[PDB]
């Protein structure tokens, strides 16, 4: 049914209201210009939900979680009450367990963190498509998440839109900006990633720690990068990666987003 998986950049919560971000106009054009098909359900691997073992969201309605401090009060008024899919949740449990993940937990009470509901509120604003969330295991490695994606790969034939939500670059809150360029280290890293992805060098991206330039500056902590790996795996071995968006915030926080097309 569905032959694509995506990695997008959840940005920061300001992307719900800051229209000075091309990221927002990009996400808003989702159903018209990016993915026209209506998916049966949506699975989001969001970087803002990390756990020790794979964890799935099992609720019939997602609560809208404001996992951010220090923003306009308008942001805490938002509700993206999309349904959950216990169907999909179980399907994910079984698919993951069937591939070697013996311990895979479930949370029957939590909804969507801003890593899911902020983008989804722009792409699918009616809030009527089931959204189920998968967690990222930050203290593991990239290959683990590639495998989590491979395990999820069959979900596509069942109308599931697999989306990893992170940031192409996620420099520390302590990294200094660039006044009117794009920081050299960040362009190096983004260039590396594109060259890897568009050529299907997925083993390389699994091994970013030993092949990417400036990865410690780009991803000091991996959580915002591992959803890329998951979408990568879910697309498949010979999928075709395309860069569908890029924009920068401080000259250092890339918003790059990729579409993986299985063949
Ligand atoms: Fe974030």
């Amino acid at each position: 049914n569905i032959k694509e998986t995506f990695f997008i950049s959840h940005g920061t919560p300001m992307m719900a209201i800051d229209d000075s971000k091309p990221s927002k106009k990009f996400l808003e054009s989702w159903r018209e210009k990016i993915f026209s098909k209506k998916p049966k359900a949506i699975l989001v691997i969001s970087a803002h939900w990390e756990t020790d073992q794979p964890s799935v969201n099992v609720v019939d309605i997602n609560d809208t979680i404001y996992d951010f401090r220090g923003f306009p009060a308008r942001l805490y008024q938002f509700k993206y009450s999309a349904p959950g899919s216990p169907e999909l949740a179980n399907r994910i449990q079984d698919l993951l367990a069937g591939s070697g993940f013996k311990s895979v937990n479930t949370d029957k009470k939590r909804g969507l963190d801003h890593g899911a509901w902020v983008p989804l509120m722009l792409m699918y604003p009616e809030a009527d498509i089931p959204v189920c969330q998968l967690s990222v295991q930050s203290h593991l490695d990239g290959t683990h998440h590639y495998k989590l994606g491979q395990a999820l790969a069959p979900l596509k034939d069942e109308g599931v839109l697999i989306i990893g939500s992170g940031s192409a670059t996620h420099p520390s809150n302590g990294t200094p900006p660039c006044s009117d360029g794009v920081a050299p280290w960040a362009a190096a890293f983004d260039s590396w990633l594109e060259t890897a992805l568009t050529n299907g060098s997925y083993e390389e991206v699994n091994k970013y720690e030993t092949k990417a330039p400036n990865w410690k500056l780009a991803h000091p902590w991996p959580e915002h990068f591992y959803p890329l790996h998951v979408a990568m795996g879910a697309a498949g071995e010979n999928s075709k990666a395309e860069l569908i968006h890029n924009s920068w915030d401080g000259g250092i926080m890339s918003y790059g987003s990729y579409k993986f097309t299985s063949t």
